[PDB]
């Protein structure tokens, strides 16, 4: 059927850092007014739903805590359905709390999983232990492949680099471009891919993931990707707009 | 809901080369008898549905031409929904016919796409032209990432290698582990991921793709992957059996 | 000691394709007049010394056949000192003749080496056989890593790509940036690295190789590399000039 | 001429960790008795010459501090000859002191170089700053490519991984397999490659570097590499022995 659910990326679409993109509030309110399930997605694992709601509210956009879905929440949802509840975690804040709520024990003693998110406390010891466990068979999971956040701030992908180099193994990244996180988002809305659209600014992450997941896609040009980037692209967005302000196919 | 549709990989699951895996016939007939939509999937683009039906029949397994779905068919289905109908193709047989049926013009003059499948006629000239077009912006699509077929026979992935090296660009692979081909298979059965299971022998292709697509997965040990390969695996199969002969959760 | 020998790269330094770089003739004649051993180096394996002398003469630059040293000659020199004289060769012309003169038997029956140069006859069969032999333990050698020649013409590196993909092994590239070819060039002049300078236009090949080999280096800006490319460079050229016309430290 | 100088790798050749390889003492004393210049090489940057002499003496092998040459010393020697004397260093101990003796100022303010060695204090902040500087044009140098030391202890290569991922740039590794460190070792002995042999246990580092540098090579089987590893090897050692105990071609 038609568009009945909406997954909308955050950075470069609804927010520029801590400043809302013009029209974001009206765009979101229009969707909620119509009663369409909505998920605001972000590949970063540092913020809780409340943190995000506060960030949005500070910027003048009001939405419920419940609409947010981060790679940390997605990782917890992924692990919930797994056997084994012991993990060595390289991360802090949101991810840690989510894992505890998923019934996990966080330990550096016989862990079943090595989970990497983001932490400014990352150090030689963590890289060492994570590499040791992964090399020894621990299930290697990471929240998102992004190498850095704002500026050149190390992000999950950068923290995994040393661990991968030493162990010779790569983690399963839960976030975009992996199609699984889109599946997780759909399950959160109890929605089907055929009636869901994803709005994003990055052709290589939002669009690629949505496409592979079977979703209709809308690329906005207010972020990373530019219009000429679609010319040579294997697949292309269902629609393209300068920003969410002109989206009216929903 | 429950399992209502089935995607079953071919090589290492139903066939060993030209010899059927014991129990394959009974397994498939049981599924069809129950009236469950069935798709027999293969990442290789060389055979037509009829070729595959004949191969199966020669091996003592009788199934309709219609159940087969190859990376060539999937590629044609992918391109059908695309704008532009001119392509420079590096391939032969099945793929070529499928593209013509999808309304394509195959040309080395201003092609919109560069499509790579498999062809034993692959040569310096083809690599040159493909690289030239891709470097110049043509949409780069490939049927499957496999580097070789039986023995060390070059396969699609190997043919793309030189083109990627020269152009500095990578193609969008339509086949496994890409989740999209699973989506295409579901659409072929008009089925939902939540009620579909995929049976395969390769953890890194059948299982990875099925998992990302939201399908229940069954790993058989009659092919590439072995049981101990799941220990360190980020995700694991819903079920594991020596072969299709013992599968009875369908 | 001082500069007593000279290795000078060809393309982008002395020639632009078939046209001489202004000042090339005078530059070379000045070196020969002083009696300094000279080697004109090129990473490409297609031309014989006579072909190169003819190309230079056609462009108005007169030099002896003996001064030229190609990756094909270097590869033959490399193999001369090796045990085993049976090789499966993916190449044509110059390289083939050089190997025969080095005492080799070219065969697809129990070859000791798999040697890849350049050949416009490259095809599926060659990739297959080369991959089969390398996968089975044959010593994998390639003339140069360049992915393409003029335009997007496949070069040695591109021909190796498919073979590497299938076999899972990489060849030993004889040409630049490998320091060995510089050693081979020095031996050709019976010269020491401490009294030899190399002139080149590519920071990542001529300069990198010369530097690692212990040679003084001169970068000309008449080719691939540009002046701003040295800012972030780990190592830098001993000298930099727009072209050979202003070189006077020799 | 003949062998007049000797470069001998340490780990897996003369030492197993803190235990000497049987015959090491006699091997080394024999070389020094003959008056042949000797350099004991190691790719690791953590120990000073005195530390190494003490380690050897504790193991029962007596040699002068002066014979040792580490990747830290080699890096300092490399930088001594460079313009610019400001560097942001990710490392500790030996490397730091060597840089100060080379006339460097270590700072995180407008550094000319970003130098990575080894430090158990490596953290998010260091990765961030190093990545920021490299991304902004700083000359990226690293002591050695090894990903880990003993066990799964992070080594230089692992520390560079995150920096490379964020900046998109790779460093120039001073240590093996880079031929430059062999050149540096020769200069330390004021020796020519044609009269120098290198003894090592790793085909991919000691042997590869020696070969590219024009040295005669001796592979011992007391460490990383095994005899069957030479079968498919592009190049092969001049000689091969179980350990230094049987080396008598010097
Ligand atoms: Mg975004
Ligand atoms: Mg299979
Ligand atoms: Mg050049
Ligand atoms: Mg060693």
């Amino acid at each position: 059927m038609t568009i009945k659910n909406v997954i909308c990326d955050i950075d470069g679409v609804l927010m520029h850092d801590n400043v809302a993109v013009p029209g974001a509030a009206e765009f979101l309110h229009g969707i909620m007014d119509k009663g369409l399930p909505l998920v605001l997605l972000t590949n970063y694992p540092s913020q809780t739903g409340q943190d995000l709601a506060n960030r949005f509210a500070t910027a003048g956009v009001d939405v419920p805590d419940s609409v947010f879905y981060t790679s940390a929440m997605a990782t917890a949802d992924f692990l919930r359905r797994q056997e084994g509840k012991k993990a060595y975690v390289v991360g802090e804040g949101a991810l840690i709390h989510e894992l505890y709520k998923a019934g996990f024990t966080i330990t550096d003693v016989n862990p079943d999983f090595v989970i990497v998110g983001e932490t400014r406390s990352y150090n030689w010891d963590m890289m060492h232990k994570a590499a040791y466990f992964v090399a020894n068979g621990a299930r290697f999971i990471a929240t998102n492949p992004d190498t850095h956040g704002r500026g050149f701030y190390p992000a999950c992908g950068a923290l995994c680099a040393g661990i991968e180099k030493i162990s010779g193994r790569k983690p399963f990244y839960v976030g975009k471009p992996s199609p699984w996180i889109i599946r997780a988002a759909l399950n959160k809305m109890q929605a089907h891919s055929e009636e869901t659209v994803i709005v994003g600014d990055n052709l290589r992450t939002d669009i690629l993931a949505g496409f592979q997941a079977g979703l209709e896609t809308i690329l906005v040009l207010s972020g990373v990707s530019s219009l000429d980037d679609i010319d040579s692209m294997p697949f292309r967005p269902s629609w393209i707009y300068p920003s969410v302000a002109e989206i009216d196919v929903i």
